[PDB]
């Protein structure tokens, strides 16, 4: 399907990064943040995209009373069961500097991450790749 | 194809940015407090599409040091001049408003059904215009 994310958590200076991969592009959307939050990110992503099956590897967002309403309105299938993180981290550290929030430097990350070709030259990037899924799909 | 347009409306008392794809009517918005503000949602849009020219129509976007920066950082052609989405999305805020305590969540309620719905959605149509386009 083009509608499998994947969720997880990573945290970096003491903070919480919530992070969507699309699976089969690599694509990724990430925010610095409870169930509230989760619930917010995840009806603003399908808001954007296909997202029909999202899936975690923990318990946490099972027993989120409002990421289970978020899910129902949206029509979003919860899922048990499965590092880009710590591509995304390095990638961070590469460019740290460049902002005073944490949260921005998150976001000229994923920036790069989307933008960026496999080994620098050649192909789609993810954010192709997710966009090139979609427009074959319908 | 990497057209928008950037502009701001209120509801209770807040401000609410909103980013038109002007080709397709895709929109992306977000519930601020608010130039540090527009700066983070136009990094995060074009971290996401393609983001080539913002278009706004009065001079606030014009006087923030870090909007300036962002434009640089991601590539954007900020242009002056714009040529009813606004009360469209008020519309649907409004036949949602009572299925959220925040208006922030119903404001992205609100996004949802204005992209998803209908031939072709907005969202369906963004997708379609850079998918074509990748391959031109
Ligand atoms: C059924 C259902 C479904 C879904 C649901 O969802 C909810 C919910 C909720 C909830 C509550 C509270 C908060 C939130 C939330 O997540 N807010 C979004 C977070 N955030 C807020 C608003 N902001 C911020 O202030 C913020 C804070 C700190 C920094 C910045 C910045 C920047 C910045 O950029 C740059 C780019 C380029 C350059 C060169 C420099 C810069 C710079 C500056 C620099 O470096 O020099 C922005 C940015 C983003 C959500 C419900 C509950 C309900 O309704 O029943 C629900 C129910």
């Amino acid at each position: 399907s083009p509608g499998i994310w994947q969720l997880d958590c990573t945290h970096l200076e003491g903070k919480v990064i919530l992070v969507a991969v699309h699976v089969a592009s690599g694509y990724i959307e990430a925010e610095v943040i409870t169930g509230q939050e989760t619930a917010y990110f995840l009806l603003k992503l399908a808001g954007r995209w296909p997202v029909k099956t999202v899936h975690t590897d923990n318990g946490s967002n099972f027993t989120s009373t409002t990421v289970k309403a978020a899910c129902e309105w949206a029509g979003i299938k919860q899922e048990f069961g499965i590092s880009m993180n710590k591509e995304l981290k390095k990638i961070i550290g590469q460019v740290r500097d460049q902002a005073e929030h944490l949260k921005t430097a998150v976001q000229m990350a994923v920036f790069i991450h989307n933008k960026k070709r496999k080994g620098g030259i050649g192909g789609y990037s993810a954010g192709e790749r997710i966009v090139d899924i979609i427009a074959t799909d319908i």
